[PDB]
């Protein structure tokens, strides 16, 4: 599923991420538009053999398993599967655990690359 701006923002916010550990909603919005373009089938091979999954792109070296990624561990304790649904519950509660892991949302590159010191608050301005 491909969401809407406002339909993912709704949806990030009734799963508890805003201000989830001091970041506000539009950080996420944010993250997501710059990882997957909103798409929760997003995959992305990562140059080690780990892939990235899901509207956050999380990363099945340490994340979730995907059978394929050798000497990786699962600490979100799912498949790299269920990341990819159009219902993003696990994704949100995975992302919790990345980004209480010490290094907040530097875990996600494009953030930190993209979102991090702009007026991320433009990405939620309009919606509901
Ligand atoms: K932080």
């Amino acid at each position: 599923k491909v969401f809407g701006r406002c339909e993912l923002a709704a949806a990030m916010k009734r799963h508890g991420l805003d201000n989830y550990r001091g970041y506000s909603l539009g950080n996420w919005v944010c993250a997501a538009k710059f990882e997957s373009n909103f798409n929760t089938q997003a995959t992305n091979r990562n140059t080690d053999g780990s892939t990235d999954y899901g509207i956050l792109q999380i990363n099945s070296r340490w994340w979730c398993n995907d059978g394929r990624t050798p000497g990786s561990r699962n600490l979100c304790n799912i498949p790299c599967s269920a990341l990819l649904s159009s219902d993003i519950t696990a994704s949100v509660n995975c992302a919790k655990k990345i980004v209480s892991d010490g290094n907040g949302m530097n875990a996600w590159v494009a953030w930190r690359n993209r979102c991090k010191g702009t007026d991320v608050q433009a990405w939620i301005r309009g919606c509901r």
